[PDB]
């Protein structure tokens, strides 16, 4: 079962997180993808995030700052990113995969995700350390 790497991408004010919705599920989650072959974790993240939203994380990523979870036999490592422009025109660079890319108010997700029609993946299980990291970034 191949490891998956992706990114929790926050805006400059640390108020919003950028989530993606695939074309085959209504769940919102981090831009992310599988290890291709022998590439390291950060290069995987940079490549997959660029494919899904068209933004290059090379100069934003820190290999020390991530949240790691094992789910259904899969290791997920989600790198923590801040300072990304809210006016960047995100768009997928691969076909038929990503339906929507949208900024979400982070505080609101934490207060609503349990009583909402909106579906999420991964971010539900990472909310506590995400929240701590956000506080720490201030
Ligand atoms: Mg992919």
């Amino acid at each position: 079962s191949i490891p998956v790497r992706g990114a929790a991408i926050f805006n400059e004010n640390l108020s919003k997180i950028l989530l993606v919705q695939g074309t085959e599920s209504d769940s919102w989650s981090f831009p992310r993808g599988k290890i291709s072959k022998d590439e390291n974790d950060i290069d995987c993240c940079i490549r997959e995030v660029k494919e899904q939203i068209g933004f290059d994380l090379t100069d934003y990523i820190d290999d020390n700052q991530f949240i790691e979870r094992n789910i259904q036999g899969k290791n997920y490592k989600i790198f923590l990113i801040s300072g990304v422009s809210e006016v960047f025109n995100f768009k997928p660079q691969v076909r038929n995969e990503i339906d929507k890319i949208e900024w979400f108010d982070f505080k609101k997700i934490s207060k609503t995700m349990y009583k909402s029609n909106i579906k999420y993946y991964l971010i539900n299980s990472m909310m506590r350390p995400l929240s701590m990291w956000l506080r720490h970034q201030r």
